[PDB]
């Protein structure tokens, strides 16, 4: 494999479907990226300890199998209406060790919370920036770096005085949250992705390299200006996100890879 | 000079002043920009059968004897209220005589309106599109291509039922109007810019190349994908528009054409 690239596990939620007994047969979809070249995984799929229902030692397994690394997560335990008006997190703190011992048995590098809604207030913002240093600790302390992934919804403001995800990146300490920055969400909530490098560098340690459909086929995404600004951005892992396709799901992904693996501005590692 | 490319003086229209009572001293810019390489000029500033102050005659003078084509030029008169109401845009008319008479002496080969606003209804929106169909056939007739130039609003819907840019495309005749697309504003007007190729194509004679401020700089815009999808867009020629300046202005714009010259996707030539 030319370079390393992540993969995006939701990208192929179509290809996994149960087989007789199993209800989330993943692992034809697993040799199908790797075949393609993918090196790393981001899971779409944590609950209670477990990967698509499977132990995180199965998990683990099944994708180093196939010469992939379980790189990264997307889950999250959101705060309930009386913890966010308290100030009181303690009882949502708890969901985070059964997690986070999870995911580092998974041998996850990264856990992300995929989503967060707009606060009402600034207030509420600020909660939940205490509430994400408080996970980004508990994460660092066992050895994974914990972060935020953005849709188009962050670059609203909030109470319109303060933009949602710049408040987050301010009032959370580098060590505790990186972002891992959707692009093609950032340019649909008309953020410069450029910008945002040089605005706050080396928050970015991840990139989700997301498109409309196939990446870099839209013309909605300036892949060679990003790139050329991943050192700013602190960019360690690159992860390919593909939700809407121009053909098969296989395919898509497959000309997703393609089009990184001949562009001359990605390079063969961020790590 | 290796590659056809063409400037939209308005985005040098902080270095054009009042100077010895020349309301407009372009001369100066004019000959800075030949020198950068821009093989073209499209203008923004047409009135009473002149431009910038000057005869249709000594302006394109002007451009020539800097070895600069005189190729488009932004004009147009928009829809009173009355005409709206009267849905009769007759009285409008005279001044497009006039208007195409003095860009076709000052070489133009397209005329560009560069803003119509959204209106209220469908009703008003035919209008508009009866007004445009009137002045392509009237710019057909002297030999002159006519366009529409849009920003982000034209995304929007009317009514609920349709977008203006799509009504607009559907609703004139394609020899009577082209769009010269403004990539940037279709993508903050979250629309990719090679589906709109696909959706209708030949329809985009010219493109504006925009960015945020510098074209490449931002992230957010695939000049590879558009500059990919030319052909099937029908794009003739390509005219830079910088309005927003990481630098001064003359540097924003040199560095501007510099992104284009370097690209191996932008031809040397669309005609
Ligand atoms: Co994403
Ligand atoms: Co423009």
């Amino acid at each position: 494999a030319k370079k390393d690239i992540g993969i995006q596990l939701y990208s192929v939620r179509d290809l996994i479907g149960s087989f007789g007994r199993n209800q989330h047969d993943y692992k034809p979809v697993l040799k199908a990226l790797a075949d393609m070249g993918y090196t790393s995984i981001e899971a779409a799929s944590y609950n209670d300890g477990k990967f698509y229902g499977n132990t995180p030692e199965e998990f683990r397994r099944d994708v180093e199998a196939v010469g992939m690394k379980v790189l990264s997560s997307h889950c999250g335990k959101g705060l309930s209406d009386e913890e966010l008006a308290s100030g009181d997190f303690s009882e949502s703190m708890k969901w985070w060790d059964q997690c986070i011992a999870a995911h580092k048995a998974a041998g996850m590098e990264y856990i992300v919370t995929p989503y967060l809604p707009v606060p009402k207030t600034l207030k509420e913002m600020q909660t939940y920036c205490d509430y994400l240093n408080a996970i980004g600790k508990k994460c660092r302390e066992a050895g994974i770096k914990y972060g935020y992934h953005n849709h188009a919804h962050e670059f609203q403001k909030i109470e319109d005085k303060a933009v949602m995800l710049d408040y987050m990146i301010e009032n959370t300490d580098p060590e505790n949250l990186f972002i891992e920055l959707d692009v093609y969400w950032a340019v649909m909530g008309k953020a410069s992705p450029v910008d945002y490098f040089h605005k706050y560098p080396g928050r970015f340690k991840m990139l989700h390299i997301k498109d409309r459909r196939e990446i870099g086929q839209s013309g909605m995404v300036g892949f060679d200006a990003i790139f050329e600004n991943a050192k700013t951005a602190g960019v360690e892992n690159i992860i390919v996100e593909v939700e809407q396709y121009s053909y098969d799901v296989e395919k898509s992904v497959k000309l997703s890879l393609d089009y990184l693996l001949e562009a001359p501005f990605v390079k063969a590692s961020y790590s």
